[PDB]
């Protein structure tokens, strides 16, 4: 199954990309990831049609909170 | 089935404010606090919507006088 | 039902600084430590709101000799 | 025994993709990831030299078009770990 | 019994600290205390003429090799 | 009764290519790592001190190639640890 990864600066705004994700597509949240720093990672899992579309308003709502570092869609991940 | 009310403050000082004055201004409960590195901790509280968006309110205003308020939203009907 | 003083402080050795001046200015007890990363360090006392107002009011002279007071804060009625 | 790529990231998913682009450019396995916080992020893989070279390469390429790469490194006969 | 605490940014100054304030008198490492930011505290316990000079030559050998952020002797801690 | 070397570094990667820098520079044992956040991670080594010379001296060397060394030591004869 494909993953989309949206990082953000703060955890609130993650929470928001999570939800506007996982309300903009059937993708399903997998968890979060905290490296420190601030930077705080919401991943989704779907097919990849699903998958684009989550992350893109994602991307959108989490924007208007806060800082969205980086994103990307892995359409075919090797591992995890 | 509940929203969802998040405050996210630099310092552990101004949440635990920012949480001590959600609780007081409407009828929600204090989740717990959510913690990501870099001094940014969120407050998270569960109500109705109405009850939330009166909490977050105020729990905002007590928080900036302590200190930094970075970010905070309303989640009416959240997903995950 | 009690009281409760906080003191945040830039470092770990200020905090206990702060905690000592606390616990030796009043009757309050001394909860813990709370720590959110970034350096921020929280002194947490506990007593009557007499006792924790002296307390936290020479926790912070005492801290500040050492280093950075970034914030404090006595609630007389903590929700939780 | 093994050659060990190593790939530090600004953040986590430049990390998850450099380590996604080691392991599709050659005959590598992932071993893990390493926090040190400050967003500092490391993928580490393990292979035979050639294969662990060209992961390293590809995984830099693919993670600096999202991120900061910060460091990397091969390590070809690694004396611990 | 006193204690002697010094923080520094980065671990090896503290490392240093510590072997010096231990070699210096007769004090007795406790531990070390880290967090975040790259701030680590060495504590050290013993009669206070001997963490005075521990900490004392403790200060000298960090600064060094480093950053010696604060350092502190507490003649009678209330609590730990 | 043993000597203790001590290299931190801004990064993980740059520690790691320290702590196999000293291993192959001299009879000395890699202890561990200390992380202390910040990006600030230690190698830290044991053996005699001459040893342990050597091994910090060359693990400072080829940890500046990849990154920056921000501390080092030898401690000849520890009093803890």
């Amino acid at each position: 199954e494909a993953l989309g990864l949206i990082e953000t600066k703060g955890l609130v705004a993650c929470i928001e990309a999570a939800d506007a994700m996982c309300a903009a597509a059937n993708v399903e949240l997998i968890g979060y990831g905290n490296v420190g720093s601030g930077l705080v990672t919401a991943m989704v899992k779907g097919d990849v049609g699903a998958v684009n579309a989550a992350v893109d308003s994602g991307v959108e709502a989490a924007r208007r909170i806060g800082e969205v570092v980086t994103s990307r869609v892995i359409a075919r991940p090797h591992n995890d």
